[PDB]
Formats: structure tokens, C-alpha cells, sequence
């Protein structure tokens, strides 16, 4: 589970399956599929455009919360 930085520290790494401190864009889509995200290409940049607004190539801990900011 993810709450405040205390576990989204955790539930990041935890998201990440290239284990790599960092999330990539061919992650992300499958990071929401152990939720069942079904959905076209055209709508997975609609995700990573919250999880990184500055477009760097590379997702880190700090934007992680840009993307969650306390969701549910
Ligand atoms: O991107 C989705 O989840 C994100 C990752 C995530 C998680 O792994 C564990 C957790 O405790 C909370 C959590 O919130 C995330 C999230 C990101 C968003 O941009 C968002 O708008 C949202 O409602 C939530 C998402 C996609 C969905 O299609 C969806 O229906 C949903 O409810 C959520
Ligand atoms: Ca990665
Ligand atoms: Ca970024």
C-alpha cells in the first residue's frame, strides 16, 4: 500500500519492474496492468504527462507525486 512519502518512497520502487530506481514510459503501462488498465496507446502519454510534466525521459521519486499528490 501507498500513502504519504513515508510508503510512496516504497510503493515506487515497488512499481518500478525494470528495478531500476526510475520508471520508464514502457513501465508505466504495464505498472496500472496489475490493475487491469485496458486502454489504447494514445491514452498511456495521458499518464505520464502527471507523473512527469517536464517530459525528461525519466520518472523520479520527487514527480512520482505530481502523478499520485494523495489519490485513491
Ligand atoms: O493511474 C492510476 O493509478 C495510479 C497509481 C496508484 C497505485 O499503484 C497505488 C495507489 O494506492 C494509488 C495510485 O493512484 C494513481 C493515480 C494516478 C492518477 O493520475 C489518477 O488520476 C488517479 O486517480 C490515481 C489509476 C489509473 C486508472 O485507470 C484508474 O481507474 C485508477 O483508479 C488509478
Ligand atoms: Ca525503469
Ligand atoms: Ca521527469
Amino acid at each position: 500500500m501507498g500513502k504519504s512519502e513515508e510508503e510512496l518512497s516504497d510503493l515506487f520502487r515497488m512499481f518500478d519492474k525494470n528495478a531500476d530506481g526510475y520508471i520508464d514510459l514502457d513501465e508505466l503501462k504495464i505498472m496500472l496492468q496489475a490493475t487491469g488498465e485496458t486502454i489504447t496507446e494514445d491514452d498511456i502519454e495521458e499518464l505520464m504527462k502527471d507523473g512527469d510534466k517536464n517530459n525528461d525521459g525519466r520518472i523520479d521519486y520527487d514527480e512520482f507525486l505530481e502523478f499520485m499528490k494523495g489519490v485513491e
